[PDB]
């Protein structure tokens, strides 16, 4: 369902966002846009270093949303664009969806996100 | 409160993530660096276009938290950096602070955040 723009996007440099919910209030933390690995299925994967608060939210509230964009990229109204991203978060620490972003040595999981939604916004 | 390293990293383009608390989870908007507007008094602002549903969770709970960041300003083990940001936010349509991004003439409204904690994630 992840639409052509998006990997678009991908090709470019940029700050993504991952929003979850906690025990009070939202948790926000980061990736980079070239960190990003997608497989079929709609699966966006996440190298996990740190995202300790994240996961503890992830393993009480599945849904996370995720944002990225690119000023290199052109939008409906011009240059620049981006998505929200909805889907359910799992954390895995073996097979395929793990060794997806394994190069990353400082990494403990692979952060999965299967996408339900997305939606450019701009 | 902004550290010198936050303002580099305004210096170069990017994707600014605001995420609130929803009805049923947390919601997730954005701005880029470029438009974000920094006044005394720890106080960035955002122009509003939409950000209708921000705006009504905002109404409802205050608390808000925002990150950015670039590839272009070094972090503390390599190139690369960001900030997870924590303030209370105001909407407005008047006065100053709104005054502040009227250049943008499609802004409805300026989103308001007074900064309680900056941090540098990475
Ligand atoms: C631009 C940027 C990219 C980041 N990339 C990652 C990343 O790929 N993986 C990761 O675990 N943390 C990354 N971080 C740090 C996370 O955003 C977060 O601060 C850290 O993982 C702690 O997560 P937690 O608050 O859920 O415990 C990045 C931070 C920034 C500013
Ligand atoms: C890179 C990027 C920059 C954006 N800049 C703004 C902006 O400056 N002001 C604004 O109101 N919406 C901006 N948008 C759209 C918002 O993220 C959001 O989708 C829209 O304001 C609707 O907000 P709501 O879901 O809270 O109703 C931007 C979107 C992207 C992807």
């Amino acid at each position: 369902m992840l639409p052509g723009t998006f990997f678009e996007v991908l090709k470019n440099e940029g700050v993504v966002a991952i929003a979850t919910q906690g025990e009070d209030g939202p948790h926000l933390v980061n990736t980079w846009d070239s960190y990003l690995k997608v497989l079929d299925g709609n699966r966006i994967v996440v190298p996990v270093g740190g995202m300790h608060k994240t996961e503890a939210n992830v393993a009480r509230d599945e849904r996370v949303l995720m944002t990225l964009g690119s000023r290199k990229v052109a939008g409906r109204n011009g240059p620049g664009t981006g998505f929200l991203i909805r889907g359910s978060a799992a954390f895995r620490t073996d097979g395929p969806e793990f060794e997806a972003i394994a190069r990353f040595k400082w990494a403990r999981a692979a952060l999965v996100i299967t996408v339900v939604s997305a939606e450019q916004t701009l």
